[PDB]
């Protein structure tokens, strides 16, 4: 009854089906400037990872890199141009799964190492994000829907939120977790 | 009783068989201009993803990339011409499946990276969409039926639909979900 | 008791054996002009897909591409000549199966990308259609029977039959399916 | 108890052993002119497929292409000469099987694509037909028996038979089948 | 209890052990002229196939091509010289088996295609026949026994029997089989 | 309890152990002239096959070609010199087995095809014979024993026995077997 | 019930889901100067290792290197420039898992060996750290969240921590451990 | 309870353990002249085979050629020099086993084919003999023991025992074998 | 219930979780001079090995070399420069595991053999040590923590303590062991 | 309960443990002259084989050649220099095992074939001996112990013992053996 | 319950854990002169083998060569320089295991064969010793501990004790071993 062999209970299946339908608020979306001097919306990897963890549980989803391929490493002046693709397969405790390609780009740096590093890492993250979109709007599928983007723009400018470090983990030991783990062995 | 080993109950099977027969409304179909100065109808990936999730459940269908091949990367001026194909296999919790090819194209950009990226991604999405058509009209099989297209044109315009974020997910935490999941490990 | 492991019940077996014998009416057959200035009859992919879904159930048949091979890509003027083959294996929930080759051709376009895309996609569809013919007339085995073709010509033409979009699907939500699904978790 | 794991019941076994012994009437045999200006008898693929379906049931036999190899593609004027072989393995629900080679030829066309297409497709159908012969006369084993051919000639003009499409399938929906199917999940 | 897993009952085993010992009559043997202007006796493939089907049942034996290799394709004038070998494995429902080589030859034709076609097909049939010999005289093992050949010559000639086509099959349907089948899904 | 999984009963084991010890009479041995102008004794393949079938039952032994390799094809005048080896594995219903090499030679023919054919076939038969020798004298192990050969020579010649084609098979149909097989389905 | 086959009890699952949400205090975060003269925050591998051990138990998580590839080793003066990537898969006792790429860089050393050593080691640790981030904020996912970084800066520098070696392990022997062990082979 | 899965009964184990200890008499040993003009003793393959069959039963030992490699084929005048090695693995019904190398040599013949044939066959037989030696003196292990050879020489010359072909096999049939084996199906 | 399939008992798990947290005393730490004229602390392999044996039991942990690769062997004067890496995977009886890279270096020796030997052996040990660190401070995870190193320096330099060889194993025989082992077969 | 799956009984285990400790007497050790004009002690393969058979039973130990590699074949005058290595794995009925390398050398012969043959065969035997040494002194582990060699020299002349061929093997047949066998079939 | 599947009983486990902690006396350690004119201590392979056999039982540990690679064979004068590495994996009846590299060196000999032989054999033994060290001091882990070495030197010489060959084995047969072996099959 380990990962890949669970079957969702009607209650968890139903809760998730509904939750996945939600589109995400402005607090999730960020943007950058495309070469064409045009806005590009996207969700940052860390937000997607937390959405996934909260949607399926830290132990309810997984991902692996089926393959990563460096498309090219070009030196055209004193600078490097690098294109990398990754194929990421994400899976639920269910055994259900989705796979997609992510692409990573680095153009202009003078460091070969730094260029490769950027491109390889972004390809994986980009792939993880695209694979996860398959589960629904709440995991990013709304993101490329022009009507969603449009109605997002008609929303209030929004101030970045302050993070409250008051209750941040401040040491390794996890008392409650240790308690549970010791009772589990029984 | 995990993914790939379910067997549809008579009730779910019957409901789905019927639902799949439906053709989709104008709110799903979009179009672009082909090189021959001719309209081409298609369904955006995100719509197909949601159609699938609602038809089979977020844990009812899955897809993998059996293979992706870059056919060519030509530089014919200062611009790149790229053709990529992807073979996508989609499967139901049932074990039933359909596989098809998708193609991705990028012609005219000056960025090799941006060209490869566009082509690889679209090939995958295109392949996922074609594989899914095999299940029925509701998943896209009507889309290339000239009589369906014809009768779609005999409809009033279609204006951009408005998305309402009044109840957009703004926090990660899904209480209902956590409850259902908490009640499942016992 | 998943896909590939079912055994047909005598009742379903018998109904299908019979239904498969039927030849198809004019409403399925379409035609194009061969190079030799000669009529060529065929069934469009989407019709075959629906025939299959109705004959076996959306979860009663499946298909995969065992292999797709690009035979050649020739540039003989400013135009491309492309030949592609696909091997498609279709299978029933039974485990029974048939495999065939399909071919895809593109001659004359100036776009390499567009040529490759056309040829790869048609090879697959063509192969799917040929593999499916093996199950019987109702799935297209009649199509190449000259006596059938002959007696088809001796029938009244058949103007494009309009499509009834009043009952079209316009939202992703499928309430009946959603209910039956909940009752299946049980 | 799926395909490949059935065992024939004494009754079905016996009926088939007998039925397979029959030689086929003139209505099955067709002929063409060999290069040596000599008659060559053969059965059209579509007839063989129907013989097979009726003999074993749509779910009683299967076939796959173990391999297809293009022997050569020669351009000797402005025309193409192509030879292709296919190895086809046909199997019964029994697990019993037979495998043979089929060959496909195209000589004289100016289209490479059309030539490859013709040769690859015929190789498969030819292989399928030869593999099937192994089961008995009723599936084509008589066809190359000179004494059978001889006594076939000593018969009238097997004058073109008519194909009656009164009862031709005009829709996708199969009511008797749907009923049978929906009850199979009980 | 499918193919490859049956065990012969004492009764069937014994009947077959005996039947296999028989040498075959003149009605099976045919001959051709070897290059050395010398008679060569052999059994035609179709006879061997029927011997096998009657000896073991249409579902009691099977064969596969473990491999086919084209040894050479020589053009020495305007004619082709082709040598092809095939390894054929035949098996009983028992699991018992025998494998042998078959060879195919085509010397003198001007068609490469026709030469390859002839050699490949004959290699397979030749291999199937040699493999089958291993089971006994009744399946051809006598054929190369000079004392058998000698005493065959000391026999009156025979007029190739006329095939009684009165009862020839002229229809696909086999109501006999179709019922034996129906009462097996039960 | 299929081939490869039987265990010999004490009775059969004992009978065979004893029978295998027998040396074979003059009626089995034949000879040819070695290049050194010296007699070479050997058993003809068809005799060995029958010895095997009678010793173990048609379903009691089997053999496969683990590998066949063409050592060389030399043209040294207008003639061909060919050496071929085959590795043959023979097995009993027991699971017990023996494997050996067989060699095939063809020197002097002007036909490449005929040379290859001869060498390939003889390598296999030769290998099958050498493998079978391992089971005992009755299967050929005596054949290379100089003391056995010597005492074979000290015998009066013996005229070719005649093949009693009285009761030779003149039909396929074998009611005997067919009748038992019909009761071996219950 | 070994590693990879456990299933989290509801109590441990819940405790860990909660614990993983925590962001980490200043005591975890360290920083270095990027080439762009800009601060880069990160967590040291040894802290991440302890975080993981305390969160899941020393036997609750694992990691393997699916692959490590040296991208390049360039000598551009008397100095080496090295880029290495590692794919690290971490897994819980659950069977759940996440995989990511890590990169290792060495620029400027004159020792090839020292350069390779630094890059291969950092690539692995970097990858382990990135893979672990997928489980939640508590394992590092907060680290790249600009709002978290921002609110981390609005805190007083912290003086260096003194470690207390008072109770440091001074012998290899672990008595309490040896007991427990010994009472388990029962 | 087939080959490879038997376990020796205490009685058979004991009998064989003892029997294997015996050194073999002069009637087994033969010799030839080494190049160094020195005697070389050896046992002929056929004797070893019979020793094995009598020691373990025809179904008590087996052997296979794990690999055969032709080391070289040199033509140094008009003659051929060939060296071949074979790896032979022999096994008991027990599952126990021993494997060794055998070498085959042919120096001086003018026939390439005859040279290869001699070397390949001897390598196998030589290997089989060396592998069998591992079981004990009775199977050849004494053969290279100088003290055994020495005391063998101190024996009377010996006339090669006469081969009594009285009861020699003249029939394929084996009524007691066919008897037992007919009852084993019961 | 062999290695890789145990499950820690709550008692052993708990003891180890705790023991692993300890940092190690000065008696474990040693140092060398880095090229930059800077101190480098490390733990000697043998200490690590004993820490592991005592922490998990001689039969509680294991390690294997997944791969070892020689990066380069350079001769730049009369001296050799060698870089080698090893990937070591350590596992607990649990099935839990951790893998890391180790590196081995040899710069300056004149012996190629001695250089390779040093580099290959250190790579393995280095890897084994790094993999083991993943389990906790007690196994080395503290070692690279600057605050730990710092507070280690503030200790009274430690005097290289003596080894008491009095009770040193002087023979191979192991009494209590041989007894305990003898009984385990009961 | 076949080879590789037995478990030693306490009694057999204990007897063997003790027996293995014995060093072997002068009757086992032989010697040759090393190139350095120095004595080299060793045990002859046939003695080792018998030691093994008596220690574990003819069915208690096994060995296979995991690999044999020819290091070189040099011709430096008119003579050949050959080095060959073999990896031999020996196993007990237990499943326990040891593997080692053996080396084979042939320097000076003028025959390539004879050189290869000597080196290949010795490598195997040498490997078998080294592998077996791992089990204990009784199987050869003492042989390289200088203190054992030294105290062996202080023992008198080892006049070759006499092999009393009295009750040697004269026939193939083995009655007692054959009797247990007919009784083990029960 | 064969090798690799035993579980140590608490009693054997405990005895071994304790025995493994012992450092070894002077009677185990030997030394040689390193090129740097410096003493190098080590244990001879045969001592290690016996230590192992006595610690775990002849059937309690095993080892295999996962791989052996020859790094180089250099000829720099008339002498050979050879470096060889071996990867040895040792395992307990437990399933627990440890793997390490061993290196073999040969510098200066004029015989290529003798050089390769020395390096390959030492690499294996060296690897076996290093692998074994992982189990504890008693198997060699102390050997490289400078404080142990130091306190070993502070001892008295020790005359290489005399080996007492009184009860040295002179026969093969082992009566008790053999008695137990006859009683086990029961």
């Amino acid at each position: 009854l380990c990962f890949g062999q669970c079957q969702y209970t009607a209650e968890e299946y139903q809760a998730i089906q509904k939750a996945l339908r939600q589109r995400l608020g402005p607090e999730y979306i960020s943007s950058r400037m495309a070469g064409g001097g045009q806005k590009v919306c996207y969700i940052e990897g860390h937000r997607v990872i937390n959405l996934a963890n909260e949607m399926f549980g830290y132990n309810g989803w997984a991902h692996s890199i089926t393959q990563q391929n460096v498309d090219f490493v070009d030196l055209n002046n004193g600078k490097f141009y690098v294109g990398v693709c990754a194929f990421v397969r994400v899976q639920l405790k269910d055994g259900s799964y989705h796979e997609d390609v992510g692409y990573g780009v680095s153009e202009g740096l003078k460091s070969k190492a730094l260029s490769l590093e950027k491109a390889r890492k972004e390809a994986v993250t980009d792939g993880l994000k695209r694979a996860l979109r398959s589960f629904g709007n709440a995991l990013g599928n709304c993101i490329l829907d022009k009507d969603y983007l449009r109605s997002l723009n008609k929303l209030p400018r929004q101030l970045p939120l302050e993070v409250d470090l008051t209750k941040a983990k401040r040491q390794d030991l996890e008392p409650s977790v240790e308690e549970a783990r010791y009772n589990s062995c029984r």
